[PDB]
Parts: C-alpha cells; sequence; structure tokens
C-alpha cells in the first residue's frame, strides 16, 4: 500500500539526483566544441542515435520514475518561439541543487530562500538590458544575410571547416521562404561528389528511385498523378494519353503490366514513393484527390513546368521543379566526398530553424560564452544588496554562471582552470564583444567571429531556468495516475 | 523469541506514539509556507491525491494496528460546523500525551486528570466572551470583505506572495451566493499557464471538453440535455461480427438502421430548441455530424460529479433512453459557451435561474503543484461562507491564544488540589502555537515566545504575532481575524478527541519478521 | 514457556495466572471512576473497539494459550438474568486463588477445602437481611429514580463526563415500560452533532428512511398503515425476466392487472384520510406516484421490530392483506414528520395516545466513540428494569463489603478444625474491593482502609467508601445503592466457578511442537 | 587481509581527518559563544584538564595515529611575537581541505595547486593597500586608543557585558609602557567586590600577603625595606618586604614597633616594586637608611571589597604600574587571566606598528569582494588557489554573527552590502543583532595580528598537501 512517500531531506534528494546526471550529458554538447553521444538499443528501436541537441534526446525517451521529464518537456516550448542555438537552459537550473546542501547548514525555512527565484528575476533584468544586441536587420539585406548566428549553431557541430560555408548558403534558402508559415516546407539530401563549395541550390524538390532500367529520361509540361490504391492496362492508357501525363508517382508497391506502357508511352513512374514526398509534392503541385482510376483529369491537379531525372555527376536523382504554390522548396548539397557529408543532413536542420527566428526577432547577443561571463561579475554585487535571507539563495545563483566558462573551453581541449582567470578579468574591463575563442584555446574578440545568439533565446532561458525550479520546491513528492 | 505482548507502561506507549506520528506530518502544514504532500497507495484508490488539509487525508485512510483511527474521525463534525482555517485540533491533543509520563510521577488516578477535560469547557468558556473580538459584516460590505481570515488561512500557505489576491477574491464568491440559504455548491479548478492576475471569475458552472473541431462557438437560451445511457448502437442480442458483406445492397439494411437513431436525435431535439447535450460516457459517431450543422454543442465522456453539480444548478433532469428530450428534463435557460480562458480552452455554464449554486476559477502557472491552488480556495471558501453566518470572529496571528494562556496559567495555583496540576498542564499548552506561526515564518522561535507574552501581558488584544514583521504587531491593521465558531468547537473538539486516547492504552502487535 | 506438559502443582498455575490477568483489566471497570480500553484485530474486527462492558470483550476474542476462556463463557447467563452493574464476579473468582499458595502450605486435602464455600452459603445467610437495606422503589418514585444503582454502572464507562446526566434520563424510560407492556417497544438511535445535552427524550419511536423526494414535509390527524404483504405484484409461475415486450400486443395485460392493485389501494385510502403508510419489506413502485399526489407519506421497507414497537404505541393493527384499512386499522393521530438532524436524514413518530411506549435519541460524531454510546445506554436500561420489581437494595461504595468482612473475621476463629482455615481465607478476599475503588479514587490506600473498617465495625451500614472526598462519609446522602439482585447471584455462581478449576488435576493435550 | 593500504588520495584522506577533527573542538571555542571542553588524560597527567584557548591544550600533549602535532607547534611561536587575539589561525587552515573534493573535479594538477600558497603570501600583501581600513593609531589616540582589536579579542569571552570597558582600559597602561623603556614591569590580578568601572588603575604596585594577626592595620609616611637575605626605629620604618623565609625572632618586634612587614614576598614583585619605590641596595642588615631609597606617598593594606590586599600607591617615577581587574568568580574568571596575557601583546605592537584595520569583522567582508576579483587577474591555474583561498573568508562574518546569538543568514546579506558600498566603517554589530558603524564603537585591529595571522593559517594548509605519508609500522 504505497508509492513515493518521502520525507524533508530524502524527498530533497530524488530532485538533486535528476539534475546531475542530465547535466554532464549535455555538458558536453554546450558550445562550438560539442560533442556527439550515441545511444545503442536492440529491440523495438534499431540502432544508436547520436541526437547532438540536448532537448531532442530527453523528450524521446522516459527511461525511469524520478521527477525531471516535465521539466524536460518545457524546453520543448522555448525552442518553438526560439529554438535552439546551443543547450544551455536545463544546466543553469541543475546547478542551483548543488548549494541546497548548503541550505541544510541555513537550519531555517527553505521557503523564505524561494524570495531568491524572486530575485533572479531581477539578475535576469541586468542581462536583458544591459548586453550585447545588434543595430539594423533591414530585410533580405546584402551582407547581413549570415555569417552570425547559422554559424553559431554549427560551430558546435565539428563539421564546421567548410560546413560554415553551408551555413552560409542558408539564409538564401529563408529568403525564399521567410514571412508567414515558420518552417517544414523544406527538403534536404546529400550527395557524394565533391566541390570547394560543398553544397548546391535547387529551384525544386528531390527524390531518389526509379521506375526500371526502361523509360525516358526527361518530361515537360509534366502531369502527376498520385495513387492511394496500387495498380486495367487500357483504362489506365485511354485515360492517360488524353492527359499527356509526364510521370505518375505511387505510394506503394506497382504491378508490372503498366510498367512496360509507362516506358513507350513517354511516361515515368514512381515504385514504393515515401508517403511524405507525396504530401508536400500534393501541397506543391495543388494537389488532388486519390481515388481509383477514375482518377487522371479534373480530379488531378499538375504542376506543369519541369520534372526530370538528373544525374548529380554519381548517384542517380529524380527533381520535381516548378511549383506555382512557392510555399515548399528544396536544396540539393553536393559535398566533398565524406562521411561529414552525412553529418551535413543533421546540420542544414539546424540551420533553417535558427535563420527563421533571426530573421524575425531582429536581435543578437555576443556568442561563444560571452554574454555568459559579464553577467556573472555582476550578479555577485546583487547578493550583497539583498536583505538576509535573499542574498544567501542569490549569490548561489550568481556562481552558477561561472559553470559555463568551464564547460566551453574545457570540451576545447585546452586547460579550464587556467581559461577562467583569464576570461573574467576582460569581461570585468566592459568589453560585451570579447569572448572565449576555443580554436585559439584563451580569449578573444568574438565579433571579428561572426558568432552571435538569438536575444530571443537568452530572454525565455532565463525566466524558465528560474520558475522550473521554483516548482519542484513546491513539490515534495509527485508522479499520479491509478489502477482500477 | 516472543510474541510482541505488552505490558502496562509500553502499552500507554503506543497510544502515545500514534499522536506523535500524525503530528510531524501536520505541523508542516500549520503556519505560512507548509510542505504539501501526494500520497499514493494503490487498491481501490483511484487517484494521488494531493493535500496539505490534515482533515481529509486523515479521514481517507485507516492505516494500522494502534490506535487513531476513532481520534481522526470526529474532526469531521467539526469541519460541518466550521472545521477549517489551519489545521491545528489534532496537533494540541498529541501534546497533551507528552506530559503523561510525568503522569506517573503523578502517583495518583489517572481519570481525576480527565476532570482537567471537562475543565477544559472551562476554558473553552473562558476563550469565549473574553477578550474583544470584533464586529462587523453589514452586508456585501466594501473593505471589510477580506484581508482577513482567508489571507490567514492562506498565510499558511507558501503561495500568498501572489496567492494572498486569490484569497481577497474568494469573497466576491461568498457575496453573490449571500441571502440564498447556507453553504452549498462550490467547486473550483486550476489553469495549466501563468497570469499576474492568476485567477478569473466566471458567472457560472465551469468544464474541460468539447465535442469536436466543428459546431457553432456559443448557444445563447440553451436546454440541456444528460443522457445515463450512451448513444452507441451495435452488440445489443444479435451478432454480425466486426463484418461488411459479399457486395453493395446488403449493406444497406445496416445503414438504414443507423439513420433511425440520427433521424430521432433530430427530431426530438429541435423541437426543444436544443443548445447543449452533456453524456457522462462514450459517444456514438453519427450525432455529432448532426449536432455540428443544427447548431448543437454535445459534450463526450462528460464526469459524473461535473453532471450532479449542474443538475442541482439547472433545475435537474430524469435521465433514461430517447424519450428522454421535452418536458422528462428541465434545463434551465441563460447562456452556454466555450470561453478562451487565457492558455487552455473551457467550457462554461452561467445565468442558472435557480442560483443556489455557483462556480470560482484559479489560474496560477502550470505545475501538479498547480494543484495547490485547489487547496486554498476550500480553505478561503467555506470560512467566508461561515463568516457571513457567525456575524462574530476574534484576532488573528495568534493574539487570542496568548491571552487566553495568561488567564489559565494564573489559575492553577490557585485552585489548591489534585485538579490544579491538571489545570495548569493545559494552560502551557497555549504556549506552542505562537511558537508555531514564528517557526514556518522564517524567524527563531525562542526569542518570539517571550517577547510575545510581555505585549500581551500588557493588555492589548490587538497585538499578535506578525509573520512578515518577524516580532509582533497590530493585527487589526493586517486584517486577520479568526471565525467565531471555529474557536467554540476546536477547543471542545480537542479535549473529546484527547480524553479516549489517554484513558485508552492496550495496543495488539503481529511480528517482527 | 516454551515446552509444556501439565502435571500436580504445575497445572494449577496456570489456572492461577490466568484469573489473575484477567482482574486488573476488569478491576479498572469498578467504581464511579472506572477505565476503558480498546482492542485491535482482523479478519471481521473492523477497529479498535473500546469495551468497557467486561462480558462483553470476554466474549468476543480467545487471544492467548492460558486457560480462562472456559469460565468466561458462564457469565454470559447471569447477564440475561441481570448481568450488569459493574463487573465484579469475576474478580471475587481470581481473588480466590492467591491464597491457594497457603493452601500448599495447609498440605491436607483440598476438597476438604472445597467445604468452605459451603460454609460461604453460611456467609451468604448471614449476609441475609444483615445490612440494613434500602426501603425505596415503592413505584416510579420521585426522586430515587435514579442517581442511583445506573449511575454506578455507567462510573466505568467512558462517557461518564456527559453520560451520568444519560442516565439519569433512562428512568424516565422505564417507568413508561412498567405495567402493560413487557420488555418491548425500547429502541434508541445515535446521531450527529456535538452538544452539551448529548442526548434527546422522544414522546414517540424514531425511524430512518424515506418513500422518495417528493411527497409533502408535514402531515397532521395522522392515520398508520402496516401491512404483513408487500406491495409487490408479478414474479409468481411465469416471471421470464422484468420486461419490454414485442411492440404493443401481448404485453397490455398484464399492466392491466396492476392498474386493479393501483386503484384498491387508493380508493381504500382517501376515505380513512391516511396521512403515513409503513410497511416491512419491499414497497410496489406504481403506489409511490399515486402517494405523492395524494399527500400521504409511506415508508419502504420499514424493519419488523420498529414497526410492532410501533403498533403498541399507534394502537395497534390487524395486518392482512389490501383489507387491512378502515377500522381493522387503528392509527394514532399526533403528528409525523421528517426532521433534520445535524446531518443525517431522519423521521419522527410522536404524541403517542398510548403513553406506554417511548423513543431516547442520542447526540455524538460519528466516531466509534459515539458506537460506544449505542451500546452503553442499554446497560442502563437492563438496572433500572430490576430495581423496580426487586423492592430491595444496598448500600454501594464498598459499604457492603466492609460490614461482611468483620463479620466473616470472627467465624473462622470461632468454629475448629478444618472449617476454620478455609473460612478465613474467603473473608480477606472482601477486603481486596474497599482497596480497589480507594486507589481509582486518587487518594492513598493505606490511609482509606483503616479509616474504612472503624465505620463499619461501628454499626453504620450507610457509611462507605466516598472517592471524592478522599475519605469516610455518609453513602445514603450520596443516594449510591447497589440492587439486591446483583449481590445475592454473585455468591452463588462465585462458589461454582472456583468448583470447576481445582475440582480436577490434569488437562491432557495441545503443544507448540 | 587489510592491515592498512594508502597512496596518493587515501594519503590524503588521513590528513583530510585530522584537519577536520581539530577543527570541530576548536570552532566551539571561537567568538563570544565559545565553549570549555574537558580532557582526561593519565601517565603524569593528574585529572581533567580543561583549556579556553586552543593553542595552550594543543601544545601539551600529541594523542594518535593521525598526523597534526608538527602543525600545533607552529602556534606557540606566533603567540610569542604578536599572540592570541582568538584562536581561529587552526581553523582557516581547515576549511582550506574542504576544496580538495571541489579539486577532484577540476581534474588537472594537485601539485601545482599546491604553487598557489606563494600567491597566498602575496595575497597577504594584497590584503594590504587595495582596500583602505586603517586611517589611524597616531600616538596614545583621543577615542581609538581601546574599544580597539581587544574588544575584539574579548568578543570571544563571556565577561564582555562589563569586561568590553576593562578592555578599553588596557592601552592607557601601554601608553605609560610605550617607548624604549622596556616591556617589562606590569603586574595584574583581579578582585572580588561592587562598583561601576569593575577594575582600578593604581599608581603603585599590588601584592597579596600579611606578616600575621599581631602587626599594625596601617602604615603612613612608609619606609619600604627589600633585602636579598632572610632574616629600624630611626629610619621611621612602616613595612619590610623580604623575598624569602623570614625568621621569627624579629616578627614579635615588628608587631609592637608600628611595622607591617611581608614573608616570603616573590622576586619578581619585588623587582617591579624596586623600579617603582626608586630602587635599594639589597644587601646585609647595613641595608638601612641611604643605600635603601623609598618612596613614601602611602603603604596600606585596602579591603577592596570583601578579601584584603595591600597596596604600593604614589609612586614618583611613574614608569611602571599595576591593573586591579574584577570578577564574578568561577574557572571562566581564570580566563581573565588567560586574556590578560592576551592583552599586553596587542597593545606592545600597537605602538610601534603604527598601522590598523576597522575591527568587528569590517576587514573581512571587505576584503572578500576584492578578492574575487583577484583570483582574475592573475594567470588561471594561479587563480584557482587563490579564488578557493577568497571564498574562505565568507565564513569569517558567519562565525562572529552565529556566536552572537543573532541569525547568521540574516547578518551575511546585510554585512556585505555595506562593505561593497566602500565605507570601511560598517561592520558586524554583535550588540545590536545588526550591522553597524564600527567607527563609532572605536574597533580596530592590530596590523600584526592580520599579517601573521595569515601565515600562521597558510603553513598549516600545506603540510597537509605536500607530504603523502606520515605513517610507520615495522611488521614486515
Amino acid at each position: 500500500a504505497g508509492a513515493d512517500e518521502e520525507r524533508a531531506e530524502t524527498a530533497r534528494l530524488s530532485s538533486f539526483i535528476g539534475a546531475i546526471a542530465i547535466g554532464d550529458l549535455v555538458k558536453s554538447t554546450l558550445g562550438p566544441k560539442g560533442m556527439d553521444k550515441i545511444l545503442l538499443s536492440s529491440g523495438r528501436d534499431a540502432s544508436l542515435m547520436v541526437t547532438n541537441d540536448g532537448a531532442t534526446i530527453l523528450k524521446n525517451i522516459g527511461v525511469d520514475n524520478p521527477a525531471a521529464k516535465v521539466l524536460v518537456d518545457m524546453s520543448r516550448v522555448q525552442d518553438d518561439e526560439v529554438g535552439d542555438g546551443t543547450t544551455s537552459v536545463t544546466v543553469l537550473a541543475a546547478e542551483l541543487l548543488r548549494e541546497a546542501e548548503s541550505l541544510i547548514a541555513k537550519k531555517i525555512h527553505p521557503q523564505t530562500i524561494i524570495a531568491g527565484w524572486r530575485e533572479a528575476t531581477k539578475a535576469a533584468r541586468q542581462a536583458l538590458l544591459n548586453s550585447a544586441v545588434d543595430h539594423g536587420s533591414d530585410e533580405v539585406k546584402f551582407r547581413q544575410d549570415l555569417m552570425n548566428i547559422a554559424g553559431t549553431t554549427l560551430s558546435s557541430k565539428l563539421l564546421t571547416h567548410h560546413k560554415d560555408h553551408f551555413t552560409k548558403l542558408a539564409v538564401e534558402a529563408v529568403l525564399r521562404l521567410k514571412g508567414s508559415g515558420n518552417l517544414e516546407a523544406i527538403h534536404v539530401i546529400k550527395k557524394l561528389g565533391g566541390s570547394l563549395a560543398d553544397s548546391y541550390l535547387d529551384e525544386g524538390f528531390l527524390l531518389d528511385k526509379k521506375i526500371g532500367v526502361n523509360q525516358p529520361k526527361r518530361i515537360e509540361n509534366a502531369k502527376i498523378l498520385i495513387a492511394n490504391t496500387g495498380m486495367k492496362m487500357k483504362e489506365k492508357v485511354e485515360r492517360i494519353l488524353k492527359h499527356g501525363i509526364n510521370c505518375f508517382i505511387n505510394r506503394q508497391l506497382i504491378y508490372n503490366y503498366p510498367e512496360q506502357l509507362f516506358g513507350a508511352a513517354g511516361v515515368m513512374a514512381i515504385e514504393h514513393a515515401d508517403f511524405v514526398g507525396v504530401e508536400r509534392l500534393a501541397l506543391v503541385t495543388g494537389g488532388e484527390i486519390a481515388s481509383t482510376f477514375d482518377h487522371p483529369e479534373l480530379v488531378k491537379l499538375g504542376s506543369c513546368k519541369l520534372i526530370e531525372e538528373v544525374m548529380i555527376g554519381e548517384d542517380k536523382l529524380i527533381h520535381f521543379s516548378g511549383v506555382a504554390l512557392g510555399e515548399a522548396c528544396t536544396i540539393v548539397l553536393r559535398g566533398a566526398t565524406q562521411q561529414i557529408l552525412d553529418e551535413a543532413e543533421r546540420s542544414l536542420h539546424d540551420a533553417l530553424c535558427v535563420l527563421a527566428q533571426t530573421v524575425k526577432d531582429s536581435r543578437t547577443v555576443y556568442g561563444g560564452g560571452c554574454s555568459e561571463m559579464l553577467m556573472a561579475h555582476a550578479v555577485t554585487q546583487l547578493a550583497s544588496r539583498t536583505p538576509g535571507k535573499e542574498a544567501v539563495a542569490m549569490e548561489s545563483y550568481a556562481k552558477a554562471l561561472r559553470m559555463l566558462p568551464t564547460i566551453i573551453a574545457d570540451n576545447a581541449g585546452y586547460d579550464s582552470a587556467d581559461l577562467v582567470a583569464q576570461l573574467r578579468a576582460a569581461h570585468s574591463e566592459g568589453k560585451t564583444t570579447a569572448g572565449l575563442d576555443m580554436k585559439e584555446g584563451t580569449i578573444g574578440d568574438m565579433s571579428v567571429l561572426g558568432i552571435t545568439e538569438s536575444f530571443q533565446v537568452k530572454r525565455q532561458v532565463l525566466l524558465s531556468a528560474a520558475e522550473a525550479a521554483e516548482v519542484i520546491l513546491r513539490v515534495d513528492n509527485i508522479i499520479k495516475a491509478a489502477p482500477r
């Protein structure tokens, strides 16, 4: 007859344990020299999943019963109006718990200490109104288009040797898209051919399948047919000839008889086409209603610009192009003939979401930990000002920022100890631009690098970090849901 | 090895242990910024309920062999009379047992000592008519409506930063329910999402659930239909299986039957002018297409507890088979609509003609501890309804307790005899309450107890414990007051529950592995 | 322990220890200030039960290995005859065994020794009309109605703080019960609602059932109808099931028969003016609809024991089939109404013409302490009924015990031989009763025993132990008197219980391994 | 299967425990609510002995297996060249170890963590001049002569309710003492009696002895005789003081003469008296007259309160004086003897140092805000060692406040804000229960106590980290 019922000190401990385990894994992730981690499952799940982005790995699975899944769940709301950048929001909340040990020596009422969270909102304000930001962002923009935040998100990813060039490309992709609708209608695939650019830009949507060895190489003023039901010959041919049918896409197995017909007719068909490709394609072509063979003609809306199979100097590919809607567009990447090129698939997704927020927010802060050290110098002063109870809690929040300088340089391979003192001295002076340089191994000018963080990511994290920790102390024990 | 057989001294201890074990869990609850506990046991328990309200949790479970269940049950009668604010009745009874060790020293008669509790009646009446309490509560009333007892009941809880505002709000609810007939029908729910106000007051009863994406947004002069039996049709006493047939033609006979259920539902429904349908279970899909076009809003799997509350509100209904529409149903009519409450969508029933039942909604900041607000409202709602009926209250912040302690201390030495030891033990009991109020706030209890006594000793009734101050101050300026009937009953409840347990000492145990 | 087979002297000790163990728990139960104990068990025991009545608890459970359960069983026969007051029969039997240690020293024939309580029979004749007595109990009686034995019976009980008032109330109940009744028409219930009085005396019968929510709230010039046969008509030879039938052809015939039952009940009813109908068993639904329109209140499944008591109260009735109404039925007509009491819905029957039967309603808070009141009251009813019929009583608070003890001491020395040693031992047994009363008085026992003997020795039967005084006082002024029946029966069977235990040696089997 | 094995990290633990074991017993002693502990021993130790100050008890003997004896020996040299204050140097060194656990998380080089200690030598210097704090100690000094550092020394001590006044008094004694005149001829005891001052400062030397019952009670126009060798009318001799046993025959003579003599007077008291009276040539009975120099203002036996003492006063030289002190009698009173030794050393340093810092914890909080910055300016490996040292300073404000009988947590916040502002005057006022103006109080700490206190803490911390083994065995 039970399920939890935790006493004062032990109950506190369970919250404490959840925070420490999460912080170390998310720790390697932060900043340019972040590390990818692989997860192995052998049953229902198929293989090791890297998941470099910290938020995605916590959301996907619920390994154990201690409280932490709900804390994790909130970070997604953070992601929706701004996204990623680098995951630092979870680490700050976790470090709050380490001095809770100090709090037992407090020998009093922990709840008054809660006013420290109130204090934290003031602390957030000195970050919101005191450092970085940017001057213009006129729209589209000749040179302000990128070489900024996309690089920041990308910096964490190792591929940034020639990759930063690809990130730079991403803005052109966002410019075509932007405005209303946020992010979705974009498709990206890697290629095995090697170029210095390592990437190409395409007008249409990319797919990778073939009917068979036989069939025409190219079609024009193409009509697109999508069928729910798999593939009678004559009904298909008589309906087909009038339309001038240039291509057929089926999301499943296809009967052999039609296959011979399509080749002679001059029509290209696709076997087992991915449904997701089809659904995006439907938006692109104006759509249709997928029924029985009555499907060709008026019930089918076709986009007549250009459908062709294009060989990009190696792997056979098929490109759909000239969409009237314009809402959906696809980018095809070349590469330098590396596995890292596979890694670029991982990188593009980072590229479109970061940029969409960057154009809309019209604000940024200096990256590489520059924002973080400056705030830390200021917070020490803050603890002294607050009354008795409030200051002990406030000081702990203040030293929390200290761990970040260590995390950014530790992943660099340089000595973490040496890095902290030198970092603090430059920030103390009043130089917002100055920050951690991992490549150098010391400190340098962040602005020259072109590394910046969305203004929006910083405003939400400071508020979320405070309330989420505040939420946990309120509750002695949680879960819920009962049998029968 | 043995059989856990307890003798005299030890037997007394088990009664003793039960009182101390309960006190530690409940002490956290009293005074500002209490702990909040969930407790899930499995086995005919359908929810992990979190309660910092001592009366509710003690009653729910009869946990073990040692005696304590009988003591706990009585407090509910007290709740019926008023029994709320901060749960101190059980704690006060528990400290009574601590003197029992000194009782062995008091070599005399255990039940002579019991005369002390009848004597507690003398103490109970002493609290009464002694120390001017207050006076007001004219009707509706501008300022005297709150910033009083509800604030103190919630003082005890952490939420009082933002929350005291919510407590202030709860009197508006009592004002609307005034003059109709006692305290009944109050339902409170919390909302996931943050707003500075952290609460909105709706004109009627509130629910969570929607028919579907389609249907008119709002209905006016609504007729309400409640059905015991579901809209679902299929298995009856004749089976087909999970069938479809050999061609198109035979399928039509099955199709036609389904239409007849739709047809009856619309034909009967339109004449009544039906605006909303509420069903306490699964709802068959066909009627929804119908309801959407008609302009009628239906609720799938509506909770039964909400429905019973609603029936008192609407005027009731008799729920049966499809004959259920027209006059067998007594739906009330004003406005039923779904109103965007901040973040999440809710459905509100309002303007009930009967007017005997009303609803309040609290928001919060989206947590399982969000439910803390539900807990605070029960505390707030119950006290104010009584505040209207009692028309009497006492100064809060422990002002009442310290003064009474001063009067009782004098009494013990004055009466020579066997009675005097018993009378004085009761007298220092009052001393702990000042101590508890100070400890929870965030200040040192030792300094507080003595400083407090000097101000009360002087003769100032208004002066009391100021938790925010950390010392003492004018309670009246704060506005904190306690309902008059809570004190009459609390003193009697403590004594009656306590007498039986001291007089009771035989406890039986099973084994230690 | 841990290894056991019984022979000669070892077997005797088990009987010895069992008597002492029970004596301490029961001893507290004797006198104006007694003690209550609670027992906890599982698998048919809901919770710890507080048992004041020693006979009730001993019968209920066989807790351990030593033999004493058989001794316990006999006491029940005594209980129906008269039973209670205070449990003193078991204590006297147990104290008999302490000087058994002396008997090994005596070294002859224990059977010869047995002749000593035959001698105690001589003590019984000695105790016959020796000890003034009490003249009272003429009939009904104003002042001597109570504050006597019932108060003493309740003295032990854990509710005497307010209970002694309840006892006083009970004699009023016995006065109506004498002459033209039996030991019928007595019923009492307990209800939530803390009050100083803790009980109400009703002029009628108390019941708790309702026809349905509909029907007039109050009835007057009431006519009462009681039916042996249920209103239900249908199942007989071919019920089939509860029914809905194919369309409307076959079933129309069956409901029509029902209509005949509906009409007969109303036609007879209206002429009489019927205000209330009480049926002991299931009631048919059709008439229920009809009663509401008429303005007649009926009771479904009323308990038979309550009904018959009501019949003497109302004036009686002849209960047969539907020809029951009009003249064969006799109905009292003061007032019948449904009144909410504290919490639990309840109805009251009052103003009975006969005047020979009435009902008492007790108030508490639904804790099992409240449960205790339900059978505490039962104990009070039984002692008063004996008091009117016996017209014989003896002085209370140990008055009887000291007088007899001084006289019996003389007998031991005076009668030569074997007889002298056995009589003296019986005589010292009586000494403990005065001592037990003093111990539970909170007054030093040594001083009490010494002063007590001198007053009894002097020749005043009225003088006795006053616990409140701390010293010896006049029992008669207090008014505490013991009924004559409790003293003669205890002496008669005290002898026999002793006889079975020591008349045998060697009990055959039941071992640990 | 488990005799005892330890290297590096385990070796560190034995050293770690020795510092923690000492710290709990010592910490109780620190501050106004200091505590007295009882120890029992066998082997040239008769019975349980309790010492209020840590330095006296630690040096007397060495208990066991863990290293700590070497660390302990350093404090007495410190006491000789300055002193006690309140015991705290041992505490600061012990708390340094507690960050060792932090160091494993750091994962670099614990050996060069050690290089941080010479940073500390610099840190003591940086505890100077970057912060303000002195602005005083001019000469005799009007207001700030005392109610200073001595009051802080006194704060640990229970008697501070009237004692703090006594402490103020002590500097007056030192001002007369100061100069080329050596640190000698200062005598102080205690007495039972009434009066608000609770202590008298007298003109001459105080002694407690009696000739015998049969001697004149008062002498005036007194003449003083001091003899090296053991055992009148013309001189008018009023009092005779001899350092040793006095022969019985003369004693009868002195009583009817009108002369008061002192048997077995202590030599140290006699020599001080000689400097005071103008001296004497102590030879054989030829000693009376000119070879004897005797001051004559007045010598008498006076009941201070209850007990009778002999007071020498009205000294012409003025170079040496005596302090009476007063108390409420207990072993705690003997603590005054402990504090007394403690007070003399502080003031002597004050005259020639010419420097002081604000007391009551004012110095410690200001340093803390400043030291956080200091670690950052230096290269990072060096910085971590110094920054850890800086966080150690936080405990001192808390310990002063915790023993005050006021809430420690409240104190830490309010204290820091005053220091942050820039006024060195603000500090911890134990009497107030909150932060107040130290300068009005007049509390300033001797410059030497701060310079060497830091050095003693450093040495205690170093011995544990730089040596892997302190053990012994021999079984094989």
